[PDB]
């Protein structure tokens, strides 16, 4: 149905093909997945937004589960990669944030999470557009299917079974200080040093800032005590909004981490633009 044109990427979910239809001349990516889900995930085709791909077809043939996405060039980790010398502009990671908080405010808005935020999962158009892809629904909706850590929850990491919409700002929160200082934040090789990566920048959580935390599945009393370093060495040249709103995103306790809803208002997002990136496709 399809001639393959090169492969875009892996992820030990399955295997991503850009791929053209041939008979409509359409080009998409081609997710293939080796194996109430088939449903659900059916009903995403519909349910769609200007920061999310598109979900255009989903097949269920033989014993692997193809999806059908719109096709983007560019993601933002290979234009991060591409910008580490002269570094993105603030007003187009201001545009990107800005972007990727409404759509996330769409899919937690419907109760979708995507659970697996990171910079190549964000995909980027000559027209200054970000999308969410990648959405790591197979677990959630239950699909029979090296893994990185460095986005990941201190909820997530510390064993919770009923996390929330607030993993997501998290993962977005440490997206958006990667984009600002050209250096990913917490870049752990284990689940347990990306915790006390955290940790160690952050300061190893107690229940004064997030109550219940010591009564978590994964959680040690024996985990060493970091003080919190002053938040002023984590994105440095980033102005007192920007800050700001990152460390509400970075907040430990689930409950008091900002929404996507209300980091929409924050005023880091006054002066907001969309400008278009320069893309070498
Ligand atoms: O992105 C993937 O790879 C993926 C994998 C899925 O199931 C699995 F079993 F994992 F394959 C299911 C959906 C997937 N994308 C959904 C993108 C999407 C379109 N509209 C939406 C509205 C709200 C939230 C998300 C969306």
């Amino acid at each position: 149905n399809f001639q393959k044109v090169e492969k875009i990427g892996e992820g030990t979910y399955g295997v991503v093909y850009k791929a053209r239809n041939k008979l409509t001349g359409e080009v998409v990516a081609l997710k293939k997945i080796r194996l109430t889900a088939i449903r659900e995930i059916s009903l995403l085709k519909e349910l769609n937004h200007p920061n999310i791909v598109k979900l255009l077809d989903v097949i269920h043939t033989e014993n692997k589960l193809y999806l059908v996405f719109e096709f983007l060039h560019q993601d933002l980790k290979k234009f991060m990669d591409a910008s580490a010398l002269t570094g993105i502009p603030l007003p187009l990671i201001k545009s990107y944030l800005f972007q990727l908080l409404q759509g996330l405010a769409f899919c937690h808005s419907h109760r979708v999470l995507h659970r697996d935020l990171k910079p190549q999962n964000l995909l980027i158009n000559t027209e200054g557009a970000i999308k969410l892809a990648d959405f790591g629904l197979a677990r959630a909706f239950g699909v029979p299917v090296v893994v990185t850590l460095w986005y990941r929850a201190p909820e997530i990491l510390l064993g919770c079974k009923y996390y929330s919409t607030a993993v997501d700002i998290w993962s977005l929160g440490c997206i958006f200080a990667e984009m600002v200082t050209r250096r990913a934040l917490f870049p752990g090789d284990s689940e347990i040093d990306q915790l006390f990566r955290i940790f160690r920048t952050l300061g190893t959580p107690d229940e004064v800032v997030w109550p219940g935390v010591t009564s978590m599945p994964d959680y040690k009393p024996s985990f060493p005590k970091w003080a919190r370093q002053d938040f002023s060495k984590v994105v440095p040249p980033l102005d007192e909004d920007g800050r700001s709103l990152l460390s509400q995103m970075l907040h430990y306790d689930p409950n008091k981490r900002i929404s996507a809803k209300a980091a929409l208002a924050h005023p880091f997002f006054q002066d907001v633009t969309k400008p278009v990136p320069h893309l070498r496709l």
